[PDB]
């Protein structure tokens, strides 16, 4: 069985709009979700579906695409960071699970690359 998917909406949480949480999304986000690489990445992992019944018994911090635009998408996050970290989450898991070499992990290095270029490029504070 898959575990909920990561919560996406914290009613009492503070929310604020800055320039590098709308970075974040409209371009680091929307520029990851449209490389030809993303789509392992942009749901949760169905483990029961691609049959690797040991994912979440190695994987205790699952992160996603989907997950992260949601999260933005609902004010999760206060800070930048936090959604960086989503991001970091993310490709560690992917390195994590797999090995070096797999046509995943290829895929993921290169989706993080990117990243970070466009994280390079984040609004000022
Ligand atoms: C986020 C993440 C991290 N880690 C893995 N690892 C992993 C390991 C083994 C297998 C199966 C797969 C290979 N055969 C078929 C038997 C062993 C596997 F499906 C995934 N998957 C991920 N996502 C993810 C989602 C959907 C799909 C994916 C990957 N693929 S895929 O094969 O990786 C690809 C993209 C075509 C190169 C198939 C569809």
């Amino acid at each position: 069985m898959n575990p909920p998917p990561p919560e996406t909406s914290n009613p009492n949480k503070p929310k604020r709009q800055t320039n590098q949480l709308q970075y974040l999304l409209r371009v680091v986000l929307k520029t990851l979700w449209k490389h030809q690489f993303a789509w392992p990445f942009q749901q949760p992992v169905d483990a029961v579906k691609l049959n690797l019944p040991d994912y979440y018994k190695i994987i205790k911090t699952p992160m996603d695409m989907g997950t992260i635009k949601k999260r933005l998408e609902n004010n999760y996050y206060w800070n930048a960071q936090e959604c960086i970290q989503d991001f970091n989450t993310m490709f560690t898991n992917c390195y994590i699970y797999n090995k070096p070499g797999d046509d995943i992990v290829l895929m993921a290095e290169a989706l993080e690359k990117l990243f970070l270029q466009k994280i390079n490029e984040l609004p000022t504070e």
